[PDB]
This record gives C-alpha cells, sequence and structure tokens, in this order.
C-alpha cells in the first residue's frame, strides 16, 4: 500500500495546517542524526540518544527548521545513566546552527556544555540550556540573543550537578536583550540578584540559589512582571529530603519593606522555604492585584495568628502557608487572625504542618464569609480531634481536605519537601463536594459523625482503622453522597446490608481491605451489591478473596466490577460449582478485572457464568497455562479481551469461530511461538492485536489475510523472535509496505538470525537474494 | 575424573549402609522409563511423568526392586493439568509386577486405574492407590495382597474425582488380609462401615464419606487399634469452602454409646465435622489411653459447659473443640464446664471459633492447675474484651494464642475449613512464652495493658492498628521479653526512644509498617537502635522508606538487618552524601538484606560505607545494571553476595582481583552473555557459583580454571543460552566428564543451537565430528 517504505528510525507527523513537519527521534538510541530526515523539516527532536557531536553537517539541509531539541545527549553524570554514562561532554562545531536562519527554539539542556554557543540565527526566541555547565554568564556572549524572549539558564550549579564555585553574572548582562520576557536562573548557586534587568521580564525565577539580601533597586524597573518566584533562598530545612545549608544565624532571606513597589503587574509572588518569621504589610501596598502567594516552608506560625498583611491582598486567589510549625511544638489549637476575612477573592486556603492537636469551629470564624473559598487544605496537621460537623458552614467548598491526621472519636506525593518541584526531565472531586479523611486513626464510625453534612457528593475513608461490622446504619446524614472511598481499611462484610444507607452511592471503592479475608471461617456477605440501586462502580482490588457465604452477587444497576488481586482460583477449585455464577446476576456489568487471580486455567463454566452484557474483560497476570477460545462463543458483547501477562502458547485456529464480536484482542507477555495456519481468517470486526514480547519466529499470510489486517487500527508486534530467512519474504514486505500502524518498527521489531541478519530490524531488510 | 558420564535424566545416589541404590525421575518429562537405569536400583521413583504404560519390559532387568513410586502419571482431571491432561488412563499389562520377588512398596496413586491391579508379587507390604477410579472393592481381587499391610484406596470417589455411584465393599473383604495395619477409605463415598475388618488393623481411615450410622459391632475385633477418624461423616456445613451435603435434618453421625468399648487400644480419636450434638461419657469407659481427640466443626457449644466425658479422659494430650458455636450466636462469654480440671495429661487445648465476645479470669479457672497445658489455643472467636493479666496464671503454658480476634482497649492457613487436611500431594516460640494478639484491634497500648506479664519471651502484636508514637513508656512490664513481632501495623518513629524499654529484646519485627513512611514532612528516627543493648535481629522490610530523620543507626550488638521493599535509592540520591553511612555504625552486623530498593545503581561511597564486619550481602531485585565489581574490596569481610535477578550483563574481569574474601557469588537471574577471559582465575576462596537463568552462549577453560573448579560445593548453570557448535568442545566435555556438582544436568542445561541440537541436553551432546 505504499511504494517507499520509511526507514528513518524516528515518527515523522505532518502538521499542513500549522505546515510543521514533526520529526521525532526521542530515545531511539542513536550515536549520529540520521540520514533521510525530510527536507521540509519544521520540528526536529533528537532528545535522550548519545549523538557526541553539531556540526554544520547535522542540520544540513534542513533550512525549515523552526525548532530543534537537542536535550540529554549528554547528560551530568549525576543526573544521567551511570549503566550508559555520557564520556565526552556535546561538541559544538562553529557554524553549525547560523545557517537556520528560521530557528525560533533551541533546546540544549543536559549536555554538559560549558558555554553558551554561540552563531545563533536571529530568529531566536527560546534558548534552552538547563543542567549544562555554564556558571559564568558573561554580557558580550548574549549579544547574539538580541531577539530573545525566553532564557532557561537554571540547573548548571547545584548538589546534583555540582560547579564547586559561585554562579557569575556580569553587571547589567540581560539588559540589552529587549525583548528578553521570562528569565530562569533557578538552582544555580546565585549569590545576588542580578542588575539590571530589562523592564520587559514578565517572569522571573531566582528560587533555589543563595541569594541572602535583597536591595531595593532589584526590582525597581521590573513593571510588567507578573512571576516572582525566589523561594528557597535561606531555606528552612528541616527534614530536608535533599542536601540543604540554612542561612547562617538562621536569617531569613531578607527583603526591603518595599523591594516590591515596582511590581504593579505582579500576579504571583513565589517565597517559599526563606525562613522568614514576619511577613511585613508594606511589602503589598503596590501590589493590589496579587494572586498567588507562596509562603509555605517558612517560620511563620505566630505570623498566622496576626497577618496585618492579608488586609492588603483583596484579589489573592491563592495563599499557601504549609510547613510553618516551629519545631518540636504540638499546638493545642489553631490561631488564624480574623484578618483572612478579609481575603475576598480567597479560592485556595493550604495550611499543612500547622501541627495542632484540636480543630473546633470557632478557628475557622475568619473562612465563614469568604464567597469563593473552594478548597481547605488542612493536612499533615496531627490533629487528634474534630467536630465534623462544623463543615456544616462550608457547603460551599469543593474539597475539605483533612488527609494525614490523627482523627479518631492533588498535589504530588513529594510536593512540599521536593527541592525543585518544577523540575523538567529528559479521583472523586468531580462528583462535588468532597471530605477528605484519608489516612487518619478513626476506628468506629457511626451515623452521628456525619450530621449536618448531608451535602456531601465524595468522601475518603481510605488508609484509617475501620474495622466494624457496617449494616447500613453508619452512614445515614449522607443522603447525596455518589463517591465512598473505602479503601485500605477492615471491612467485615458480615452483613449484607453493609453501605445500603447511601441511597446515592455510584462507586464503591472497598480495595485492600484484604484483612478479614485473609482467616478461615469467618463470614462475608458479597452479595451486599443488591441494596445499592445507583452503583455505576464497584473496586475490590487485592482483598485476597477466596470464599463466600453468598454464591452470586446481584446487581441491576452496576456497570463496571474491578476484582483484581483474589482468589478466584481458590473460589473457582476444579470440581466446584458454587461460585461458577457469581458475576451472572449483575445483570448490566459492561468491565470484569479478574486479572491477578491466580487462574491458571479457566473450569469449564466460567464463560457460561460470565453476565449478559460484558465487553471488556481483563484475565491478565492469571499465570494463563491453557485457555479454550471457542467459548468465548457464549461472551456475546465481548469486544475487549485482554490475555496480556500469562503462559498461554497458542491461539485459537480459527478467532473468528471463538467470537463474532472481539474487537481488541490483547496477547501481550505471553510464549505464544507461532500462530495457527488461518488465526485471523475471516475476523473482520478484529481492530486492535497485541502479539508483543512472545517468542514468534514466522507470520505467514494465511494466518494474517490481508483483508483483516488493513482494518486493522493497530498492530503491536514488536520484542518478538523474527527468523528473517527467505520463508519470511511476505512478512517482511508487509511490514515494510503496510499502512498498519504497528508501533516500534525503530527500536524492536528485529530478527534474532539467521546469524547474516541478527538484531537487524525488520524494515531496513533487504531480501533481494530471496528472488534471484 | 569420570571415564563415564551419567546421561540419565534422573538423579541417582547411592545408600551404602541400608543398600538402597535411589533413582529419583520426578517429573522429568519421560514418555517412558528411562533407558539405561541401574540394574542394582532398589528405590525407583516416576511420579509425575507421562508414561503410559507399564508392561513387563518397564522393570525387566530391575529384579532388586524394593519399592515403585509411579504416582500422577495420569492424575484424575479435576485434579490435575489443564495445560497437559491426562489422555488416556495408564495401562498396566499383564506380569509387568510379578517378577519383582523384593518389591515391598507399590503407589500407583494418580492414574485413573479402574481395578485392582493384579500379579502382584507377595512381597509386598505397601500398596496405594488413592486418586483413581476404583470405586467396587471385591474379596476375590484383595487374594493377591495376603501379605499386605498398609492399603491407600481413598479418593476414589469425591467431588473433585467423582465415581457418581456409592462406594461398594463385599462383606469381609478384607477379612483374610491377616496382616492389614493400616487400612485408608477416605474421600470415597463410602455409606457404611465395611465389616468384618481384620483385628491386625492399628489404623482406620474413615473420614469424608457418607456413613450416617456406625452400627454397634463394627469396630467389635478391632482391639489393636490405634487410630480412628470418622471425621465428615454427617459433615457440619456452614461455610465450607468444598462442596458439602450434611445428613439429613443436619442429623448427627449416629454412634452407639458402646461402638469403642474393643478400642481398649485406642490412642487417636478424630471426630471432626460429625455434626454432634453430645459426647456420651459412656463412648470412653473402656478407653483409657486416649491421647488425642477431635471434636472441631460440631454443635457442641452447649456440651462445652458440660462435658462429663472428660472425667474419663485423664491420659488425654490433646482436645480440640474448636469451631462449635451455633449459628447466629454472639455468646457474651465462655461456658466452660469445670471437668475440664479432670483433665490432667492436657498439654494442647483448642477452642477456636466458640465466638464470645468477653473472656474474664475466672472463666479459664478449670485450667488454673492443669500441671502439663502448653498450649491454650482461643483464636478466631471474636473477642472484644480480655484483661491480659490474667494469664500470670498461665506462667507455665508455651503459647497462649488469642489470634484473630477483635480484642480492643503452627497450623495451616486453611486447617479447620480444609476438605482433607492430610491429603497427599503428587517463627518464635522457641524463645520461651508466648503471646499471640496478632490480628486483632489493639489500636493503642500502655505499659498496664501487661501488667503481671512480666514471664513473656515473645510477643506478637502483628496485624493490630497500632498507630501510635512509641516513646519506651508502653512495654515496661515486659522486661524479659526477646522477641517482639510488630509487623502491620502504623509504628509512628517520631521519638528514638521507642522500644527501649524491651531491655533484653533480641529480635524485633517492624516490617509492613508503612503508613507514616509513606508521607513527606514526618519525622523518623531510624537511630531508636541505639537503645537496644542485646538486640541481634532488626527487620523493617516494606516500610517503604525514602527519608529519614536521623542520618545513622547504630548499635554494638546487632548481627541481621533486612531492610528490604525500601527506597535507598531515594535516600542515596545521587549527589546525596547524608545518608552513606546510615548503616556504618552498626558494629556487629553481619548480613544486609537491601533487596528490593529500586538500586539500579550504587551511588559511589555505598560499600566504604557498609559496616566493617559485613559478611553477607543481598542487592538482589533491584533492577541493578550496572555494578563496580572493584569496590567488593572495601567489604574486607565479605563472604556471600546476591546479585540475583538484576539487569546486569557483565563479570569482572578477575573476580579474584575484586574481593580476597567471597565465597558464595549470586547472579543468577540476570542477563549476562559471556564470561570474561579469566572470570574466576584464582579466585582460590570462591565455593558457591550460580550463573544459572542468564545469557550465556559459552564458556571457555581460561574462564573456569579447575583448580577454582574443584573447590566449588556447587555450580549452576542452567538454563543459559548454550551453543553447542565445535568452538564448545572444551565446555561439552568439561560438564560431561567433571565431578562438580551441577544441579539440572538432565532437565536444564541444554543447547539453543545450532539447528540440529536445539532443545538437547549437554550431558547427552556427542562431538565426534569435531575430532575428524
Ligand atoms: C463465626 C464466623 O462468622 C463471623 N463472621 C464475621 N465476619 C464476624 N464479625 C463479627 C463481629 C464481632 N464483634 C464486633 C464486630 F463489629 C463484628 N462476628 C461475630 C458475630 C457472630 C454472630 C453475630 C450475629 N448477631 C449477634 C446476634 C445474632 C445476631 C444479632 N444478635 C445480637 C454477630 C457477630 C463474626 N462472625
Ligand atoms: C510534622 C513534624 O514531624 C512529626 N513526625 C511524626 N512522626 C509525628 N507524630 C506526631 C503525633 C502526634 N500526636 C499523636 C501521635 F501518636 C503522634 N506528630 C505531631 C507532633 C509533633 C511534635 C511533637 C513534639 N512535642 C514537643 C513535645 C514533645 C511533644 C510534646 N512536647 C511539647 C509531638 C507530636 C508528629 N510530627
Ligand atoms: C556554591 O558556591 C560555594 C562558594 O563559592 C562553593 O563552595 C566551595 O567549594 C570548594 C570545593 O568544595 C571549597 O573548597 C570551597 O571552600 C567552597 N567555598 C565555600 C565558601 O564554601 C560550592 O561548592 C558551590 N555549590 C555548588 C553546588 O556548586
Ligand atoms: C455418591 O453416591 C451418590 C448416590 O449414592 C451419587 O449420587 C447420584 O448421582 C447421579 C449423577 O450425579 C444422580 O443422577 C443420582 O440421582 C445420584 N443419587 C443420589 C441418591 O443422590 C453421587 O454422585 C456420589 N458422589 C460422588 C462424588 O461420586
Ligand atoms: C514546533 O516548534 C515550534 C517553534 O518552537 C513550536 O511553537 C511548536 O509548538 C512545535 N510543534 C510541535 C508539534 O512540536
Ligand atoms: C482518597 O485518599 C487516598 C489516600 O490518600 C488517595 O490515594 C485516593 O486517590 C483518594 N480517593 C479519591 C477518589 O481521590
Ligand atoms: C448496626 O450496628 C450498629 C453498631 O455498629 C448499631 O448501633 C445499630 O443499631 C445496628 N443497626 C441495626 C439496623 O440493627
Ligand atoms: C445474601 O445471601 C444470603 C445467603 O447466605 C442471604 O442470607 C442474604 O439475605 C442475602 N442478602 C442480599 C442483600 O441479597
Ligand atoms: C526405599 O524403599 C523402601 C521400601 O519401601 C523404603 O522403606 C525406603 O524408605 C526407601 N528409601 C528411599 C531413600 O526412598
Ligand atoms: C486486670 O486484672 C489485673 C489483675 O491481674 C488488675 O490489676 C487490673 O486492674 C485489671 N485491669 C482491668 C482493665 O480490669
Ligand atoms: C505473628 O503472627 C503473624 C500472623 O498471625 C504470623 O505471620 C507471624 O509469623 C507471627 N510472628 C512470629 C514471630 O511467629
Ligand atoms: C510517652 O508518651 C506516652 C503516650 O504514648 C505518655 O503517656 C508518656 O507520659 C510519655 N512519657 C515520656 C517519658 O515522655
Ligand atoms: C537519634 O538522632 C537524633 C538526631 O536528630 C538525635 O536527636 C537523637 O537523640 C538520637 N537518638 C538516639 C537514641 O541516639
Ligand atoms: C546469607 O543470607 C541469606 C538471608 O538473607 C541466607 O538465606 C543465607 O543462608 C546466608 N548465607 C550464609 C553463607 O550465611
Ligand atoms: C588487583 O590487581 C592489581 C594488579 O596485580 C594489584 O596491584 C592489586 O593489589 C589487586 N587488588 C586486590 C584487592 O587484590
Amino acid at each position: 500500500a505504499r511504494w517507499f517504505p520509511k526507514t528513518l528510525p524516528c515518527d515523522v507527523t505532518l502538521d499542513v495546517s500549522k505546515n510543521h513537519v514533526i520529526v521525532d527521534c526521542t530515545d531511539k538510541h542513536l550515536t549520529e542524526i540520521p540520514g533521510g530526515i525530510p527536507t521540509n523539516t519544521t520540528n526536529l527532536t533528537l532528545t535522550i540518544n548519545h549523538i557526541p557531536d553539531i556540526s554544520p553537517a547535522s542540520f544540513h539541509r534542513l533550512v525549515h527548521l523552526v525548532e530543534i531539541d537537542f536535550r540529554c545527549n549528554c547528560v551530568p553524570i549525576r543526573l544521567g545513566s551511570k549503566s550508559n554514562m555520557c564520556p565526552r561532554r556535546l561538541q559544538i562545531k562553529p557554524r553549525s546552527f547560523s545557517g537556520l536562519t528560521y530557528l525560533k527554539s533551541l533546546y540544549l539542556d543536559g549536555n554538559q556544555l560549558l558555554e553558551i554557543p554561540q552563531g545563533l540565527p536571529p530568529s531566536l526566541q527560546l534558548l534552552s540550556l538547563e543542567a549544562n555547565n555554564i556558571f559564568s554568564i558573561r554580557k558580550e556572549q548574549l549579544t547574539e540573543l538580541a531577539n530573545i524572549e525566553i532564557l532557561y539558564l537554571g540547573q548548571n550549579c547545584y548538589y546534583r550537578n555540582p560547579c564547586y564555585v559561585s554562579y557569575s553574572i556580569e553587571k547589567d548582562a540581560f539588559l540589552n536583550l529587549t525583548k528578553l520576557k521570562v528569565l530562569s536562573l533557578k538552582d544555580n548557586n546565585v549569590t545576588t540578584v542580578p542588575t539590571v534587568l530589562p523592564s520587559t521580564l514578565t517572569e522571573l525565577y531566582l528560587y533555589n540559589n543563595m541569594i541572602a539580601e535583597i536591595q531595593e533597586d532589584d526590582f525597581n524597573n521590573l513593571n510588567q512582571l507578573q512571576i516572582l518566584d525566589l523561594s528557597g533562598n535561606c531555606p528552612r530545612c528541616y527534614n530536608a529530603p535533599f542536601p540543604c545549608t540554612p542561612c547562617k544565624n538562621n536569617s531569613p532571606l531578607q527583603i526591603p519593606v518595599n523591594a516590591f513597589d515596582a511590581l504593579t503587574e505582579l500576579k504571583v509572588l513565589r517565597l517559599h522555604s526563606n525562613s522568614l518569621q514576619h511577613v511585613p504589610p508594606r511589602w503589598f501596598k503596590n501590589i493590589n492585584n496579587l494572586q498567588e502567594l507562596d509562603l509555605s516552608q517558612n517560620f511563620l506560625a505566630k505570623e498566622i495568628g496576626d497577618a496585618k498583611f492579608l488586609h492588603f491582598l483583596p484579589n489573592l486567589i491563592q495563599l499557601d502557608l504549609s510547613f510553618n510549625f516551629e519545631l518540636q511544638v504540638y499546638r493545642a489549637s489553631m490561631n488564624l487572625s480574623q484578618a483572612f476575612s478579609s481575603l475576598k477573592s480567597l479560592k485556595i486556603l493550604r495550611i499543612r504542618g500547622y501541627v495542632f492537636k484540636e480543630l473546633k469551629s470557632f478557628q475557622l470564624s475568619p473562612l465563614h464569609n469568604l464567597q469563593n473559598l473552594e478548597v481547605l487544605d488542612l493536612g499533615t496537621n496531627f490533629i487528634k480531634i474534630a467536630n465534623l460537623s462544623m463543615f456544616k458552614q462550608f457547603k460551599r467548598l469543593k474539597v475539605i481536605d483533612l488527609s494525614v491526621n490523627k482523627i479518631s472519636p492533588v498535589l504530588e506525593q513529594l510536593y512540599y519537601f521536593r527541592y525543585d518541584k518544577y523540575a523538567r526531565s529528559c479521583s472523586c472531586y468531580k462528583y462535588g463536594q468532597t471530605l477528605d479523611l484519608s489516612k487518619n486513626s478513626i476506628f468506629f464510625i457511626k451515623s452521628s459523625d456525619f450530621q449536618h453534612l448531608s451535602f456531601l457528593k465524595c468522601l475518603n475513608l481510605s488508609g484509617n482503622l475501620i474495622s466494624q461490622t457496617l449494616n447500613g446504619s453508619e452512614f445515614q446524614p449522607l443522603a447525596e453522597l455518589r463517591y465512598l472511598d473505602f479503601s485500605n481499611n477492615r471491612l467485615d462484610l458480615l452483613h449484607s446490608t453493609a453501605f445500603e444507607e447511601l441511597r446515592k452511592l455510584e462507586v464503591l471503592d472497598i480495595s485492600s481491605n484484604s484483612h478479614y479475608f485473609q482467616s478461615e471461617g469467618i463470614t462475608h456477605m458479597l452479595n451486599f451489591t443488591k441494596n445499592l440501586k445507583v452503583l455505576q462502580k464497584l473496586m475490590m482490588n487485592d482483598n485476597d478473596i477466596s470464599s463466600s457465604t453468598s454464591r452470586t452477587m446481584e446487581s441491576e444497576s452496576l456497570r463496571t466490577l474491578e476484582f483484581r488481586g483474589n482468589h478466584l482460583d481458590v473460589l473457582w477449585r476444579d470440581g466446584d460449582n458454587r461460585y461458577l455464577q457469581l458475576f451472572k446476576n449483575l445483570l448490566k456489568l459492561e468491565e470484569l478485572d479478574i486479572s491477578k487471580n491466580s487462574l491458571s486455567f479457566l473450569p469449564s463454566g466460567v464463560f457460561d457464568g460470565m453476565p449478559p452484557n460484558l465487553k471488556n474483560l481483563s484475565l491478565a497476570k492469571n499465570g494463563l497455562k491453557s485457555f479454550i477460545w471457542e467459548k468465548l462463543r457464549y461472551l456475546k458483547n465481548l469486544e475487549t479481551l485482554d490475555l496480556s501477562h500469562n503462559q498461554l502458547t497458542t491461539v485459537p485456529e480459527r478467532l473468528s469461530n471463538c467470537s463474532r464480536s472481539l474487537k481488541n484482542l490483547i496477547l501481550k507477555n505471553n510464549q505464544i511461538r507461532s500462530l495457527t495456519k488461518y488465526f485471523l481468517q475471516d475476523a473482520f470486526q478484529l481492530r486492535y492485536l497485541d502479539l508483543s514480547s512472545n517468542k514468534i519466529q514466522m507470520i505467514q499470510k494465511t494466518s494474517f489475510p490481508e483483508n483483516v489486517l488493513n482494518n486493522l487500527k493497530m498492530l503491536l508486534l514488536h520484542h518478538n523472535r523474527f527468523l528473517c530467512t527467505c520463508d519470511a519474504v511476505w512478512f517482511v514486505w508487509w511490514v515494510q509496505h503496510t499502512e498498519v500502524t504497528i508501533p516500534y518498527l525503530a527500536t524492536d521489531v528485529t530478527c534474532v538470525g539467521p546469524g547474516a541478519h541478527k538484531g537487524q530490524s525488520v524494515i531496513s531488510l533487504d531480501l533481494y537474494t530471496c528472488e534471484l
């Protein structure tokens, strides 16, 4: 169907609309730029290869290049692979870029460049050189960047990439860059705010450096600036998960009361981890459009009880005061000043790590009339006592986050403590008001705990110590709850009435409640689903279920059931019939996940026991060694069948005879060593076939008739054991000229033999000697 | 060093003392008995193969045979492989066994035999036919077994192997078996005790059948009988994890009060799961040597409060009353009759599954002066309340097991519910007094909870809900405790004084306490070990540890540290120096397990940081892709290094030059494709080398100097990718003629090629074509 196979080990994409021809050679194990990149090419990406040099030959004919992404061909030793270290830094010849008169972006991050490449074209707007070894910026070396708008110079001198000296910036070095809009000098061992900066700046990033003092003429001319980040200068180093040296005498970063007076257009000010003990109100008189303020990881515990500066922040949308506890203090309560009530625009308020024992309703009084307050995040505070009913006054909020506390009767997992949360590399909220009580110490629950909280749409009890026999009496106020996360508890299904009070329950997660399922003789009423008339999705993963008092689960509403990580192999012990219909009366079940169930075989009758409308069935990761494909005829609405990561050695003789409906067949990571002679014959609804990571040596046209292959949206065959003899002539030819999508022709569709062709990719194979 | 290689795919062993030449071909995928079995063979095992028939040729010359183990060559389909089902039942030709004049044991279990094989020689003493299809026993078919003493006929008719009729035993079928001592007819659909049985019987197994009544004279002549098992006739079927049919009206097994009057010699009486509601004292009038009584899984709850039959059991050693609770009752307390006090020889009392809310001290008073009580087992009782100090009156006991209860302020896992716990296939007690509180609902602890338990040597709190900051005040009475299992809790190491109260603690398990290590910003004092001056072994597996407030763990006593399943990869982030000596001041550490720590490379300084007496180091299952072997010289006492299940591709050029001490090198399950030219040269300390499951094609003699091979206790080479060309001539000759121990030369030391030799064993390879 193609006259000319593409040998090029890169994805080539066309945007005729944006007149962009995108060549992506990310991570293709290249040691030189490939030959034959399309002449018209605009976007060329070579990230994560081992190309040792750039020279005028490199970009060649590619005079239409508007972006070169040549990152991480020589990553700093502590940041890159230690099994494939880069031996000598990237070498950039003179004259390598001067010819590309249209070049608008040059990414050279992570190549151990010692100096800024020069001879760059006047079209250049973005220059990225993060994670190199450039720690002296001289103004003459920036002449070439007259038109530059975004300059990334960070991470050239920090603990993961040390330069052992201070960062040096010549006076006024960036001033004649009259179009510079974003300047990043983060993670650089900078000692002073470089002056004078061009007034064009909208974004200035100076965080995680060694700046101890702000002079007040540092930001005199930054009247266009919108983002200022001074975080991590004089860091608060307690439990730092990276090497951290605070400023001497525990000094804060010193910012004169008026250093921000020119920042008329400042929208976000990040002063995270500056060891601040006060926030002088005078900082903020001339910014009255500030919307985002980060004051986390300082020493502002008492300042939180005062905070006169809040009165000057009426347009503030986000305010972060997390981790300001003073070391070794366990406050009894939270003293929030009334000044918080003047934060009329406030949508996001986060105060993690204040560390106090009791939260009572009055201490949140300053927030009672913040009419757009959407998120109150009080996590990681070791609160032991809280009347949950106090949150009736916050029916308005979208998320009340008490995660990680000690109560008893989405941000990254390393977020507040990560060194550079913005470092570049080479959930039930949608249902409505959410109260997150996850990772707490609630050992018992009763309906009263939730009085005056009827409005809740999603409730998170994940990771508590709830080990009680739910009989439908524990959650009665929560008449609108649609989502209950009950995972990582010890649910005791003694009563088939568990959870039935939640009459609008749509999603129930009782995954990882294996405690009681792991001990013999305990009763488990699995048919409790009969009572949740609205339930749509039930997750009971990793429960170790191997016995059930009830022989059938019943639901008229349930569409998806996650039953992964249990012991259906024991429930379906060969000879025991009693549970072969456990799922039959889930009448609108469309998706069943029973991967990870040790099902080395499926008893006869499992398929007949499946509910009538099943579309998507996962039997992955079961150690399946045999499979009676013919019993798929019982699965009359089956469209996706996932047999990945098993021990299957054969495919059916006639897939067409096993199902008239199957669309997506996933057979990756099995032991298949060859296909049956007429495998796919007349399988006209087959659309997706993953056979990757098997042991296939040959594929003849008998098994892959082209009138079924050619309607495949995708066809995965990488990581097999292909034998590229003259007997393979049709498969090699078909792989070379098909329009069907086959991922990884470059890196993993390969001959294992014979000898001559070993490790050679099938797409590059010349089999002319088979035709003499 | 051998002139004649052993090609036979079976382990051949010699016992010169007992004149046993044992040939073990268990599970060698045999389709016929291998050729060349030694003529002297006495013990031949062919279990789990696919040998389709036995005929006189089978053993033709093996006339010294004393035992043939020919089990599971045709397992019943519901019991056996579905991927390699047996197609046709085993066929035994006439006269196949009559020649083996010394045959004393014949195992033919699991071959779908239709009839008792005939022609057996009169030497035969043991005959096993479990899991066949022989369900009609006729007196004529047993004449041949005149000298028989042990007869296994069970599992020929039950739910995993159905015969669809009742078992038939001809009247007096076994009477003329004048030497029969063991008769087993378990799992057979037997309906009546077969009569008359020979009076030689010492053991009779009739369990899991359909016997509803014992006749008064069924055991009249069994005056030599020692073990009677009538369990599972009229089963109690509640929560049965197998198909279970009770007797009509849930009636008990009916046993006349005088049925045991001849069993003067009975030591073991098993009446498990017989739906008994009373135990008539009259049963035990003439049994005065009973030592073991199993009364579990009945309806004897009320009887436990009465139990006049105990007065007739002064020699009883074990009594099991487990799982006798009445359905739908949650008794408030346990009523044990005062008659328990007449059980003076009692060593083991098990009453699981009585189901009561409170255990108070007065209720165990019938046991206070049982002077040989060693084990009291009260697990799986849903006890909600128990004052632990009551066990001061049981200092004499070895194990107090309150496991799997609901207390708050070694047996099989399926044991009382297993169908046939004796079905045949084809820990801190040693420290002293043990109180097992594992799998309970103890969320908070304090010193008084253990008042008057100063004697305890081991405490199991595994799997409770303890989520508190231990500061060394919680265990203060436990002055003699040597072992604390604290696994599966939520340990909070805020204080480095945790556990210091346990001043004689030798083994501490805090594995699987990952909860608080999973949230950022929490303080974890890993140096709490300085305070335990006798601690020998610390397990902290699977805690997900990735951050630590203390930089060094300190101990003067610790020998073993299990640190598996954590995130040393994060702690030792490349560029972060601070934790590279975390184990350095554990001065007597001899064993470190830091497997499963995501260590894809080891930062420089890890080996230098290791404590000075480290002998045994596991870095298994880390995704290790590179390894600087030379740094092993920092481990001056290294003897065992485990690098198994990683991604290593090369071995060092000279292992001897990397370590002067290394004895055991485990490199299994890596990506090694070849050995260095002088790999093992002068490695005079090497004793054990595992190179199995790699990708090795060739091994030359330079790499395996024979003055090093001859000091190997073992050398594992199976499952590589050996290439049996003429270039392999030395390795094929050496494997065939060496005396070094190599497991699986028969089964998994195999050629992948070239062509002719694929799948062929190296030991069988004839390379004369390489010498013409
Ligand atoms: C024996 C194996 O079955 C099993 N399986 C479990 N999963 C389970 N859980 C608990 C449990 C215990 N205590 C606190 C909890 F939160 C849970 N129990 C004990 C129990 C036994 C019977 C009854 C029946 N009710 C008591 C009665 C009769 C009915 C109403 N009357 C007051 C209630 C509880 C369990 N027993
Ligand atoms: C977030 C910082 O790190 C961290 N790490 C943990 N692991 C942790 N655990 C708890 C905890 C709380 N309450 C119940 C529990 F069972 C555990 N807290 C809160 C806390 C913080 C400080 C102090 C120290 N105070 C100063 C003293 C001694 C004590 C009282 N005196 C005034 C005590 C408790 C924790 N805080
Ligand atoms: C940041 O700058 C400081 C000071 O310029 C560097 O510290 C010097 O490092 C060398 C080599 O370790 C020492 O001999 C000097 O005494 C250090 N000077 C001071 C003042 O400490 C430091 O290495 C730089 N940091 C990084 C990550 O490169
Ligand atoms: C044990 O014996 C009973 C009868 O003694 C067998 O039950 C018969 O099975 C056939 C086929 O399943 C039925 O058509 C009969 O109605 C059954 N008879 C009775 C009285 O139930 C039973 O199959 C045997 N059990 C096993 C495991 O083989
Ligand atoms: C291609 O490069 C241009 C110029 O840097 C950029 O604006 C555009 O978004 C890129 N498009 C793609 C698909 O990479
Ligand atoms: C509930 O909290 C847990 C634990 O923090 C989290 O993993 C999970 O995603 C939350 N549930 C939802 C539905 O977001
Ligand atoms: C269910 O059990 C709870 C205790 O968890 C109890 O308070 C309640 O009365 C019970 N509900 C019913 C309907 O029996
Ligand atoms: C579930 O099945 C059990 C049978 O053991 C029955 O007692 C109970 O009423 C059933 N409950 C529901 C909700 O179907
Ligand atoms: C060999 O067979 C005899 C006869 O049954 C048996 O007593 C002995 O234990 C067997 N020895 C071994 C090592 O299998
Ligand atoms: C438990 O009994 C002991 C006597 O051994 C007594 O000292 C203690 O007060 C009792 N504790 C409780 C909670 O009843
Ligand atoms: C403690 O109990 C648990 C669970 O019952 C068990 O796995 C563990 O082996 C026990 N600990 C010891 C030291 O035997
Ligand atoms: C240790 O903490 C416990 C609470 O777990 C408290 O009762 C006790 O007073 C504390 N003792 C010391 C010495 O800090
Ligand atoms: C553990 O190390 C910490 C370091 O912060 C120290 O404060 C504490 O006293 C140490 N504890 C012990 C028992 O050595
Ligand atoms: C080394 O340690 C492992 C446990 O991690 C143990 O299985 C093995 O026997 C030890 N080897 C020696 C020689 O002590
Ligand atoms: C390794 O070999 C070199 C060269 O013989 C030698 O100088 C060095 O001492 C050796 N190291 C060890 C630890 O044997």
